[PDB]
């Protein structure tokens, strides 16, 4: 399409776009997957036209320049990245190669977080850094102190006097998740992924940040080697590493043969969901230091080893549309409806957009692009907009002021994450719940009517509100299932006697946000009867003892939305009863 000159600036231009909000930021906009799409685009073009290949194209280069508020260190040997193939028959082809030009491999999983080189002098950390741009990192010899996996000293014998460690520093998911959802309810900056959390955790002038997050490593190669000697194979080198004390994943493995990488690398994909942190592949590396040393490096990486990528956990797609799902008990979470995509090889085309705190602070409007990211056997989320690709034509999302179920009022009290459908006493997605609190010891406490069998009132359309439940004939109830005449008749009695009851009790019932059971006997107490409770704003609920903005506004809420105030008058209208004060 366009001329070869133009498609190569592009791409360039592009590309050092991405690797500066990646590498540099910890906050990257696109997919890696869609950066890995852009890098194959390149490589392509460059591959057809190499007089076109500069000295400083991203084909050639690595990382980013270190940033300059940090001391900086210059590697004693080059840090590099890896070249990578997406399917069996590239490994295959990368495999013949390296026969060819020459085989055992070492492979380990490759680890999604951000490289460090860490040097010892007589076995004695003495820095460390991070890769920057391949030939200068930043110094993070303070932060990496922190971080426990990471050995102050190396024990044994044969230690070389000078020796740089490689490997990677990483967050596990569960660490990922609770800085997110921290990050998320107070202000702070929410990361893309393991990989930014990680390399936004490390990357402080201040350690004492670090500290605080929980950030492991494992080791995966050398750097210097001065002094001493090492292992003439790089998987003896791990297990020598693992002796001084360096931690090793139990996951390293021998292959003599191609097809054994590929068994490992399947293996290793069916087993992904389990490990508890981010990989995005294996690498695999010619295990013979010296058929390392002839085959050596290319600009950007070694030429004997490969990055052999998984289905990325990442993707981009449009937002079609965004539904409003109502929860057992009327949280409404905003769920995403993409076009279909596949993450981590799997098909799914909706999202959680978490709240509607969250639909702001990702400025999403619906015909936006987004990145999702599925890892595990959960929903999906939305990660980020890709603000950069955004359609002259998208919509606003307009948060729902009443129930896409039932048509009560939607609250959402300020503080609180989530919004909620108040009619509780109505709403088909609450009814089950809702029905079941009513019926419940410290509330209305009716014999008989068990979770089963308000099951089936509910999905046989027989009860839609508390109310409808005295109206029940013992005709009706025979009809169901673990109910006969006689148990019929029992409950039907039951729920006669139980329209004696206390004004405590009664509000208990009605199942009203974190109202519960000493705050329903709190509001009776204090408001003696239910008509001067029904007119209390939310500043005179506040007057409550130990009723806050937060129970005060649910309250308020609860008796301004219709369908409540109709219930409970059917409620009054078929006898309960409660003493007067
Ligand atoms: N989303 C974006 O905008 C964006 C931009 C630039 C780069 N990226 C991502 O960065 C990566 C490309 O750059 P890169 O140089 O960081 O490459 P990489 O992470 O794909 O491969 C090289 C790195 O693998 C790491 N590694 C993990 N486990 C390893 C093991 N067992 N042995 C050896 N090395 C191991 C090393 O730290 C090494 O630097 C791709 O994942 C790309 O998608 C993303
Ligand atoms: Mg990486
Ligand atoms: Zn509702």
């Amino acid at each position: 399409m366009e001329s070869i000159e133009q498609q190569l600036t592009e791409l360039r231009t592009t590309l050092r776009h991405h690797e500066y909000l990646y590498h540099v930021m910890d906050a990257p906009e696109i997919p890696d997957a869609e950066y890995d799409r852009l890098m194959r685009e390149l490589r392509e073009l460059e591959t057809k036209h190499p007089e076109l290949i500069t000295p400083d194209s991203p084909t050639q280069r690595v990382g980013a320049a270190p940033l300059a508020a940090f001391s900086q260190i210059r590697h004693e040997v080059p840090m590099l990245s890896l070249d990578n193939v997406f399917d069996e028959e590239s490994f295959l082809a990368f495999n013949k190669r390296v026969q060819d030009r020459l085989v055992t491999w070492c492979c380990e999983l490759m680890l999604d977080g951000l490289a460090v080189s860490i040097l010892y002098e007589n076995g004695v950390l003495v820095s460390a850094a991070t890769r920057g741009d391949g030939t200068t990192g930043e110094d993070i010899t303070s932060n990496v102190r922190t971080i426990r996996a990471i050995p102050l000293k190396l024990h044994g014998e044969n230690i070389p006097a000078r020796l740089e460690v490689r490997g990677e520093v990483f967050l596990p998911q569960a660490g990922f998740e609770k800085i997110n959802e921290d990050a998320r309810r107070t202000g702070g900056k929410v990361f893309a992924n393991p990989r930014n959390a990680a390399a936004g955790s490390l990357r402080q002038l201040d350690p004492r940040i670090t500290a605080k997050r929980p950030l492991t490593f494992f080791c995966y190669g050398v750097g210097v080697l001065e002094g001493g000697e090492l292992p003439d194979t790089h998987l003896g080198r791990l297990l020598q590493f693992k002796k001084w004390g360096l931690p090793v994943s139990d996951r390293v493995t021998l292959c003599e043969s191609a097809e054994e990488v590929l068994a490992f690398y399947h293996k290793v994909e069916e087993d992904r969901p389990t490990l508890g942190f981010d990989i995005d592949g294996v690498v695999i590396k010619v295990n013979s230091l010296a058929q390392q040393e002839q085959l050596g490096f290319v600009a950007r990486a070694p030429r004997w080893a490969v990055a052999f990528k998984f289905p990325a956990q990442e993707q981009m797609t449009f937002v079609r549309d965004v539904e409003f799902q109502v929860g057992r008990t009327g949280a409404i979470t905003p769920v995403a409806r993409l076009e279909p995509v596949h993450v981590a090889g799997v098909l799914v085309s909706n999202a959680t957009l978490h709240n509607a705190d969250e639909i702001e602070r990702l400025g999403l409007r619906i015909g936006d692009k987004v990145v999702i990211r599925r890892a595990g056997d959960v929903i999906p989320q939305v990660v980020n907009v890709v603000l950069s690709e955004r359609p002259e034509d998208t919509r606003e999302v307009v948060f729902p002021t009443h129930c896409p179920v039932c048509g009560s009022d939607v609250e959402r009290v300020e503080g609180e994450a989530v919004a909620r459908c108040t009619g509780g006493l109505i709403c088909g997605a609450q009814r089950k719940e809702s029905l079941k609190h009513f019926v419940s010891r410290r509330a209305m406490d009716v014999d008989g009517m068990g979770d089963k069998i308000i099951d089936q009132l509910v999905e046989k359309e027989y009860v839609h509100t508390p109310a409808d439940l005295f109206k029940l004939t013992a005709g009706k109830l025979t009809g169901l299932e673990r109910m006969g005449p006689k148990s019929a008749q029992n409950v039907v009695n039951a729920l006669e006697k139980a329209k004696e009851t206390t004004f405590a009790r009664f509000l208990y019932a009605l199942g009203i946000r974190e109202v519960g059971e000493a705050t329903a006997a709190g509001l009776a107490a204090y408001f003696g009867t239910l008509e001067a409770l029904e007119a209390a704003s939310i500043e005179e609920l506040q007057k409550v003892p130990d009723v806050g903005i937060v129970v005060a506004s649910h309250v308020h809420n609860f008796f301004a939305e219709e369908s409540n105030r109709n219930v409970i008058s059917e409620l009054l209208a078929e006898g309960v009863h409660w003493p007067a004060p």
